[PDB]
């Protein structure tokens, strides 16, 4: 009755794409959760167990992004719904493929909040087990199709526009699928396309935010790139050049969120803006997007001088904030931000806290082609980012053991304020049959703040002694150390803690800018 | 002042939106928007139609916006005025209807201190809306008048872009709410303020059309050339890819190896009967994103298909010989049939239609009935409300059709007279949306509309003068003989009547019966 | 099988005191259709069938105002949901028990925003599963859950009667015997005590949803018309601009004249808000109080009440006289006509527009008179079937009494776009009940208070009752008191012709005159 259906939903959510599956013990979903082990001993899914339903969200966010494969998670308590709240609102709005499960009970009379409704991009709800075994087989249809539909959604299969759904299931041989593992209802990825003309030759700069996309024929100009956004060619622009020029237009690529002087660029009424994006969703500042495409035709190309005014003040603020970090006395989060961007190499993995790191590489003017970046941009919380970068390296790590090849799994390696660490560090507790992951390290730049009593808050924690209660490495290490220490393997999982300056940061942005 | 200014703004980009026609519900708080749209109708920039009651105002909106397809915004006050637009709120989302729901309301600030005529409004409508967007109450601040404009301006391209699914190719309603307690000048050379190009959304699918294969074209199913050979089962409102069609009745005699659903097919209990059939594997090719659950055996989804092959000549032959034996049965049974029932009043209508005319359709019996009697959709623009299927708004949903493919004539330039367009619905739903006939003297008015409701108990008793009714509101009306629609069909009249047609309910049962017999 | 349930839930609901169910037929069969009817037949309740959605909420909410009992509205299509919006939106903010009944299907899902924001609950019923053993305490659940239902739209805990949503997914078993509800709740006495000082001079302003307040009852009152008036010293609202009170009490949610919300919105006068319920309005928020009653210290200074008494009758002549002198029939006229013409023992229904304002203006004197108006948020809709289930259910009480004498005549004066607007009420089929003693005053002016601003409709009222099979007359102003006497049919109506252009000067002369 009830288990058959929960098997058979099971089995197609691996047909669709699902790898991994976060859960929470609790009293209600019991059928679906047996089912779901039922997979993971097998070992088509893989399981994943935490008692902190928030961090379980951003731990299925991690295993979203670190594969781009849909995750689920499973919904166990009332508290469930409010806690994955954060999560879900994440997804929606990074457009992350969140498969959120519950089980009603629906021969009981008549919590929830409304943030479902804001937030999902489908709220499903499966048909009541029944007792009609000669209808199982036509029954046995819908289930796959219904599954089918969420899978859709979460993965933007029709929309472009991927996001968290809303699966329900309620609660008082399996039935084959179709052949070759195929899904039951095959929707093919649709290709979402809009083209705009630009004429390249207009003296332009590209600004490239979260959810970015490549485009080879804006390979050459100029451009700003997010940390998060995957770039298209090989001519970059640092952040704080942008104030010494003055362009005429700007092609926008994503969601651009950081730096003020973008949000001034894209905000001055006199120069026209074009957004760019992969999803229907398009972006203003001031409310000056100009026009909206998935792409640009172009015609002609940027004239030199433009291109060696942009080249020239590239290095001119790039030199300036290397040097004006070498003469500061003190190491900052700008410093541990610096050191991390020169031990990065190519097939890694880095993973941002939402707050002053992410801005902190950016200026760092770290290079990010061959490194693929995650960080929670769509609302841009300073929560569940220990979780996630745990689950990012353990989709990634898992892609390369399905890889086959014979080589050390690459290194996953995140960067967090210690306000970040402290409101996340119950992720780190994790069950030792539940999967750990093998090549991660997270560096934590501790400055007791982030950005007198209120604006920043100390809070005198000893991270040592935290990441030694719950069991997992850590090692109070310097500036220098950082890179040597990041080559050279230790435990599959450790915490790396930076003490930071406050105080002195003030004063070396006002030597950065005087530089400049 | 602040309220005016916004209001000339908002009113000056819906225009260069494509907003050619605005319905529009006087009332309190209503004011400066229904100043900013009679400047822009006096002007000429829009047609503007002012009624009385709102429910079957926003129906006159869904005509207007599916007899031209343009967007068609509406604007009403707060209060009791915008939950009348649930109805047509509800079949613009399942239609897929640019409806902009434009509403007056009192500030927010005053929501739940008890003021008179506020409510709960914006979200009123909840997901039914594509979506909610809120102008901010305008601000007694000049020295910004420069950067309100813009997000004003851009503000409204949202909301149009969300209306007519500029980038997610699924049009349907917005709910615009603008609290209210020389005009800033647009984009030059009249362009909207934030440029949405055409957008293209793409699914090909490989089908192999050398399998049995039959078409089952729905509500708002697309044309494909490549599917214009094989027998298709297509509803009224659904456009015709080729010249090979397949009656529904002769459907459950066929036994197809394949089936290709095109947009969202509702009607006939036959095709929901084959689509359960798991045997028969399900191809569903819609527009947008949407694709229905009607079959539950749906192999796969897409835009578009990539045949292989050519379906048998064989196959051919005997899907005709199947059509062409529920055409005679249809036509044999009605013929033999006594009396004058609703399938005969439909029949007519159909054989009256000419190349270039619009049909309207009562959402319940007159869709089935047309369909039944097999006419010929090819050159004809065939509109009914199948999103919900509602027996609300007919009348007013036919009158802005009507307005709005008449108004889309006059623009081509062309010196002839306008086309015609005829309505088929039930007494039942046109006593219900009588109030839609009430038109103001000022108002626009049909040019070639005629209303032909065919009139039986029910279609539980009412007696109702439906003469007397149409006379209540100033409209010419006739009652007719069954024989003699088409010939006063040929013949024009006023730019608006009614020809009422006398059916018979009881004999409906014995003459379905009939032709389910003589199959 | 879920029938037995349907059979228990309408038991509990006639009970709890449904007296009135409204249907319309619809795309699948209704909730408890079945149920229903055998009452229907029965006699326990009476049953009303329309075929406009939107129309049968607004027939419901006047079949609950009329007497005071919940009504359950049992509706059965995709646009169900939204029609209803209207007259649900209208039942929650004027505090109407309206139960809305539905029945999903529970065995695939995946209705607009408003439920949430504007049903005081919902709950939906378990479904009912198919075994015998455990129904005894399966019948205890069922009628355990309905009396929630009743007590959450009578407000029977919470002091805030309004509309819940109820569904029921898809011998009998007995209740309690006397035919008692399952889950006795009494009327909560909801109690909160103000400190106020008569002494000070206070004009009280009673809107709709007031309560009477016999300490209050010397005070000089500016009473909406349905008000329920709790002394004999009334106070014309257009003497306010002549007077200076020192305080202000503020008996239920006024909505009407523009002098109170300027007296009420006064920065320097105390405003005390005495409701009946929870919820309490302010304008400007200068509510610097609110309670249910009050506890009064000293009395009103004499001069106060002599001058208050002085401008009130200033105030009466001033309209009485401009009415006389001015030669054309406006909207004031026909609402003076129709408000000489009640007497004790009357309903009556007005239009929101000009006619709730219009007999206000007229002085009418509410007392003995039972006053109806969709003021929750004052719509021009639903107005003739308001009064159509008004005088339902306030004759039907008046039967239940027993006595001889013939039904009392529920009169409705309403403006011309407030007809055309629920003219489809008016379709009654012989199958269903019809009112005895109804009449409705149709002023008719083409708008009230200019494409825009006024709609110039040209209607003819008496082809439009032809059409529907009521009794239609376009009687004169002079003779609307003799023909509102004598008895007609029991849905009639009176068209009586108003000109909107000379209410301008009207006007005037009324504000020249004061
Ligand atoms: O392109 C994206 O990735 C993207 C993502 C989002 O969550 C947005 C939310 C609001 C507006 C624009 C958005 C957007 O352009
Ligand atoms: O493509 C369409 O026209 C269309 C439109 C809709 O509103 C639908 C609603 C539910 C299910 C399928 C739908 C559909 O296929
Ligand atoms: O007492 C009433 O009738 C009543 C009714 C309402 O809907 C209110 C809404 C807001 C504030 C006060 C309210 C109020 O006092």
């Amino acid at each position: 009755p009830s288990t058959t259906q929960a098997r058979v939903v099971v089995d197609e959510l691996i047909r669709g794409g699902v790898r991994d599956v976060v859960l929470c013990p609790g009293s209600r979903n019991a059928p679906l959760a047996f089912a779901l082990q039922d997979a993971d001993r097998s070992g088509r899914i893989r399981l994943h167990v935490r008692i902190d339903e928030r961090t379980a969200g951003y731990l299925a966010i991690g295993l979203a992004i670190g594969a781009g494969a849909p995750v689920c998670v499973a919904m166990t308590s009332g508290t469930a719904v409010a806690n994955l709240g954060p999560a879900v609102v994440e997804a929606n709005y990074a457009r992350v493929p969140l498969i959120v499960l519950s089980a009603n009970r629906p021969y009981e009379l008549l919590e929830q909040l409304g943030y479902f409704g804001t937030q999902v991009r489908a709220s499903i709800s499966l048909g009541l087990a029944e007792d009609a075994p000669e209808r199982t087989s036509a029954l046995n249809a819908t289930w796959r199709s219904a599954t089918c539909r969420v899978l859709a959604a979460a993965t933007g299969a029709r929309t472009a526009n991927a996001g968290p759904v809303h699966f329900d299931i309620p609660l008082r041989v399996t039935p084959p699928g179709r052949p070759a593992g195929k899904p039951w209802t095959y929707t093919p990825p649709v290709t979402f396309d809009q083209p705009l003309d630009i004429d390249l030759s207009v003296d332009t700069v590209v600004i490239s935010g979260h959810g970015a996309g490549v485009h080879p024929n804006l390979a050459a100009l100029p451009t700003v790139a997010e940390p998060t956004a995957p770039r298209s060619g090989d001519n970059p622009l640092h952040p704080l050049a942008l104030p010494l020029l003055r362009p005429q237009q700007v092609i926008m690529l994503g969601r651009p969120t950081l730096h003020r002087p973008v949000s001034v660029l894209l905000a001055d009424a006199e120069v026209p803006v074009f957004a760019l994006t992969t999803g229907p969703r398009w972006p203003d500042v001031s409310g000056n997007s100009q026009a909206t495409g998935t792409r640009a035709v172009t015609t002609g190309a940027p004239r030199p001088a433009w291109l060696d005014r942009c080249a020239a003040m590239n290095r001119h603020a790039i030199a300036a904030v290397r040097e004006q970090l070498a003469a500061h006395p003190l190491t900052t989060g700008l410093h541990v931000a610096a050191a991390v961007s020169h031990a990065l190499r190519p097939g890694d993995q880095l993973v941002l806290g939402a707050s002053n790191p992410v801005r902190d590489v950016a200026l760092a003017g770290l290079d990010t082609r061959g490194i693929r970046v995650r960080s929670n941009r769509g609302v841009a919380g300073i929560d569940g980012t220990v979780s996630t970068a745990i689950g990012a390296a353990l989709a990634y790590e898992g892609a390369h053991e399905r890889t086959g090849s014979p080589d050390s799994p690459p290194r996953t390696i995140a960067l967090i304020g210690d306000l970040t660490f402290v409101h996340d560090s119950s992720g780190l507790l994790i069950g030792p049959t539940e999967p750990i992951p093998r090549s991660l390290t997270i560096v934590v730049s501790n400055d007791n703040g982030g950005g007198s009593r209120i604006f920043g808050t100390p809070h005198d924690v000893d991270v040592g002694a935290l990441c030694r209660a719950y069991h997992v490495e850590s090692r109070q290490i310097e500036v220098d150390e950082l890179g040597p220490t990041l080559d050279q393997p230790g435990a599959g999982m450790r915490v790396l803690e930076v003490k930071a300056d406050r105080s002195s940061l003030r004063q070396l942005h006002a030597a950065i800018k005087a530089a400049l």
